[PDB]
């Protein structure tokens, strides 16, 4: 099917971009961070969207709450 | 906070906790070939960054 869409956050002076793309390789994330005149990002395949994710969850639960 | 590790192809990904003055501090990294780059997410934002890299998740087929 199509490609989930685009995806944006703010934090303080920097914006993050969500984007989707594919090669012959496949499927990945782009997650971009861009500031007044910076840009960086990384490139995440499909394939472990999961194993990212759950490291999230991990970081996410052992926050200060 | 304790730093993560993880392999796919001929890339690396790191995961650093790190602290300023201001707070904590998650920087990602990617290393491939023998190029790496990184983006950096304050501790503020960890659970919006969370949920729109998990609904990213919800999204996926077979
Ligand atoms: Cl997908």
């Amino acid at each position: 099917g199509d490609l989930p869409e685009e995806r944006h956050m703010k934090v303080d002076n920097k914006n993050f971009y969500f984007d989707i793309g594919q090669n012959n390789r496949g499927v990945y994330m782009r997650i971009s961070e861009v500031k007044n005149n910076f840009r960086t990002s990384i490139t995440i395949p499909e394939k472990c969207w999961i194993r990212f994710r759950d490291i999230f969850n991990d970081y996410c639960e052992k926050m200060k709450k």
